[PDB]
């Protein structure tokens, strides 16, 4: 029941990818202004887990191999609302780059835009292969964010994530914002909403939050600093398994570093079967290292 195997796009190797990374790195360095200059680094963050999210390990359906976010049910999903944005970013570099798969760009994008903000390295794995139309899962497959800890916990079950699995995934680097004509919340997780850190861990733990109503009519956490928490996002620090691991990544941002690397990868690879004659994931380089 549903197998796909990832095939390298032909003749490619380290180099090729690389190139396709600086060509993301050096856009997101150069299209600073967008989003109030919080830059393209987020949105292409949640592209990349989107298109990954929609998999269900029962049946291996959606998945981020078949690339299925270039057709119109997925991209108009209302769950998907803003990632226009992203791929709009990417569309110059798949013109660029017109060899690499769909599922391969999304999901090189995700790991460029993390290391670029100072997270941690993230190894990734090409071979990718777009998939027709008719395979585009259904709209309802990407979590609500105003329920409690069970609903996240049995959601993520679906893709094969566990409780550590899940907070590392969430507290995301602290990453970006919520636009209230995006999701019907409003406001970032912190104050550097740029760069990879563990501060959603610190201010889930450290801030003074209250239950408010936003414009939308929706409640979300808030906070004096002008920081807000998701119903989802609070729920982690609500149920005391989560909170364990919250208490951890907050006193300990190598280990979180490493163990979202690990989730990340697992996130993006989930669905795909790798042959054993596959090359090994490629670890890239930043634009920094490279002193690009
Ligand atoms: C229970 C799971 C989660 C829920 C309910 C969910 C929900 C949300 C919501 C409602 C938004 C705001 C969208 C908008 O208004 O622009 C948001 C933002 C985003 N999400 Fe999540 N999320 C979850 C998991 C994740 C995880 C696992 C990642 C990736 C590792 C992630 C990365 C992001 C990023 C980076 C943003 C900011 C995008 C922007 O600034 O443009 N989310 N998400």
């Amino acid at each position: 029941t549903l197998v796909h195997v990832a095939s390298v796009e032909k003749g490619r190797s380290y180099e090729d990818f690389q190139k396709v990374y600086n060509a993301i790195a050096l856009k997101l360095r150069e299209d600073d202004e967008y989003d109030n200059y919080i830059g393209y680094g987020p949105v292409l963050v949640r592209l990349a887990w989107h298109i990954s999210g929609t998999w269900d390990k029962h049946d291996n359906t959606g998945g981020s191999y078949g690339g299925t976010y270039r057709f119109k049910k997925e991209f108009n999903d209302p769950s998907n609302a803003g990632l226009q944005n992203g791929f709009k970013f990417l569309e110059p570099i798949h013109k660029e780059f017109p060899w690499i798969s769909s599922g391969d760009l999304f999901s090189l994008g995700g790991v460029t835009a993390v290391q670029e903000m100072q997270g941690p390295k993230i190894p990734w794995r090409c071979g990718r292969v777009d998939t027709p139309e008719d395979t585009t899962p259904d709209n309802g497959r990407l979590p609500d964010a105003d329920k409690d800890a069970g609903y996240v916990r049995t959601f993520f079950q679906r893709l094969n994530m566990n409780d550590r699995e899940v907070v590392a995934l969430m507290g995301a680097g602290a990453l970006g914002k919520t636009h209230l004509k995006n999701s019907g919340y409003e406001g970032p997780w912190g104050a550097a909403n740029n760069v990879f850190t563990n501060e959603f861990y610190l201010n889930l733990l450290n801030e003074d939050w209250k239950l408010e109503k936003n414009d939308a009519n929706n409640e979300q956490w808030d906070s004096k600093s002008g920081y807000m928490m998701l119903p989802t996002d609070y729920s982690l620090i609500q149920d005391p398994k989560y909170l364990s691991i919250v208490k951890e990544y907050a006193n300990d941002q190598d280990k979180f570093f490493k163990d979202f690397s690990k989730a990340f990868e697992k996130l993006l690879e989930n669905g795909i079967t790798f042959p054993k004659d596959a090359p090994s994931p490629f670890i890239f380089k930043t634009l920094e290292e490279q002193g690009l």
